[PDB]
């Protein structure tokens, strides 16, 4: 028993009809920058990977952020560039405006636009039923061209999306996990934040692709639409495993396991339990109703299946009945 191999349905050779300079980011030279065009205004934010800045581009007053890179590995880094660059241009995909070494901590240092964000906790408890919608499809177009350009983001989150609701401009930011597709490529289990990792990312299956970054916009929609984040409440990572199955149910489940040869852990065997899969209805009550209808769990169903091949792509999810309110684009 070694698990059974998956392919993308979608974009599965897009990188291997591309050049290799296109792809290979270890092989890649990094067109630097003045540092001295930017003049440092106020920290922002200290993560694991880097310390964040809000900035002043010196050359044309313009606001910006730089994202200041902690030295791990080079291939990492060059990876976040090299994948910035690709999807440079795309929707609400984040624009790298340069790329400068910083004299003190003397690591990379990425500079991008300004995005004027509010916060999450602020944003989700006022967002209206067609402002949901909205920014979901703002978000389906930017995960649609990545996905097409060969590349699974595998941190979609909450965190990670950076709206600015006064003028609903959205950016999906934080391409420092992203990673090229690459058919039959085992992957690292060990990506995205707790409570968004796919079923996929639990069972320690690693031959996963872009349907995973599906799984995660279905969690952040989870938690919008019924107002409980996050929707999908674990401890640690097998409590995870848990909390989804106490909604999808261990005999679907146990199904997605068989199909592709997996072993559970075998911890499973005393905390998984039985557990039917219950239907949306019981999420539903007095003081998030307005935010549900049929359309919305009938999409919201298709992206939080346990099986990866089986939930809806980025394109398939755009042409849902649950986008027909939304207004479009022809002038
Ligand atoms: N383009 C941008 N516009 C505005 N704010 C941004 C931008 N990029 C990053 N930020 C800020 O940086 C945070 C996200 O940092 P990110 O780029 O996710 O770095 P990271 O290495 O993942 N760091 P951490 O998440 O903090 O461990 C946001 O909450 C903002 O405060
Ligand atoms: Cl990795």
């Amino acid at each position: 028993s070694g698990p059974v191999p998956s392919r993308a349905r979608v974009y599965t050779d897009v990188n291997t009809h591309r050049p290799r300079e296109y792809w290979d980011y270890e092989s890649h030279v990094v067109e630097w920058g003045n540092q001295d065009d930017y003049q440092l205004v106020r920290k922002l934010g200290r993560g694991k990977y880097s310390e964040v800045f809000e900035a002043i581009n010196i050359t044309n007053n313009e606001k910006v952020v730089v994202k200041i890179l902690k030295p791990v590995k080079k291939k990492k880094i060059k990876r976040e560039i090299k994948i910035l660059e690709n999807l440079r241009g795309g929707p609400n995909i984040i624009t790298l405006a340069d790329i400068v070494k910083d004299p003190v901590s003397r690591t990379p240092a990425l500079v991008f636009e300004h995005v004027n964000n509010t916060d999450f906790k602020q944003l989700y408890q006022t967002l209206t039923d067609y402002d949901i919608r909205f920014y979901m499809y703002e978000i389906l177009k930017a995960l649609d061209y990545c996905h097409s350009m060969g590349i699974m983001h595998r941190d979609v989150k909450p965190h990670n999306v950076m709206i600015d609701h006064e003028h609903r401009k959205l950016r999906l930011i934080d391409w420092g996990l992203a990673e090229f597709y690459h058919p039959g490529q085992e992957y690292n289990v060990r990506v995205a934040s707790r409570y968004f990792k796919g079923p996929e990312l639990l069972v320690d299956y690693q031959m996963y692709d872009y349907s995973l970054d599906m799984w995660s916009l279905g969690c952040m929609l989870a938690s919008m639409i019924f107002r409980k984040e996050p929707f999908f409440h674990g401890h640690d990572n097998y409590d995870q495993l848990v909390r989804i199955a106490k909604v999808l149910g261990t005999e679907d489940l146990y199904d997605y396991i068989d199909k592709y040869n997996i072993e559970l852990d075998p911890r499973f065997n005393d905390i998984l339990g039985r557990h039917s899969r219950k239907r949306w209805e019981r999420f539903v009550h007095s003081e998030n109703q307005h935010l549900v209808s049929p359309e919305a769990l009938d999409f919201l169903d298709k992206l939080l299946r346990y099986d990866h091949q089986s939930r809806l792509t980025a394109r398939e999810a755009m042409e849902h009945p649950y986008f027909y309110t939304v207004v479009k684009d022809q002038a």
